[PDB]
């Protein structure tokens, strides 16, 4: 599922993101554009390592969740990844809550860094009632 901009904003805060672990609403919004464009179903090959990133907040098998060919890998999230994959965003989210439970916080997508940290990130939540 392709989630329009203020949907997405309203089912986040919904889902308890704004604020969590200190990231605003607005901080996730900038996440989820730029990693999946807001759609649940992405997926990206990392030939390199041999891992893969799914969903919306295209989450890493290498640390995250379980498919099964990454070499070595962990499942902190305790999922298939395959549940990352699904058009309901509550898997995910609490995934999402999971990475950012780690020292990084949301520095652990460099996505983040690139695109989001440092900028005027009002943007992505303004006019959606949140």
């Amino acid at each position: 599922k392709v989630f329009e901009r203020c949907e997405l904003a309203r089912t986040l805060k919904r889902l308890g993101m704004d604020g969590y672990r200190g990231i605003s609403l607005a901080n996730w919004m900038c996440l989820a554009k730029w990693e999946s464009g807001y759609n649940t179903r992405a997926t990206n090959y990392n030939a390199g390592d041999r891992s893969t990133d799914y969903g919306i907040f295209q989450i890493n098998s290498r640390y995250w969740c379980n498919d099964g060919k990454t070499p070595g890998a962990a499942n902190a999230c305790h999922l298939s990844c395959s549940a990352l994959l699904q058009d309901n965003i509550a898997d995910a989210v609490a995934c999402a809550k999971r990475v950012v439970r780690d020292p990084q916080g949301i520095r652990a997508w460099v996505a983040w860094r690139n695109r989001c940290q440092n900028r005027d990130v009002r943007q992505y939540v303004q006019g959606c009632g949140v």
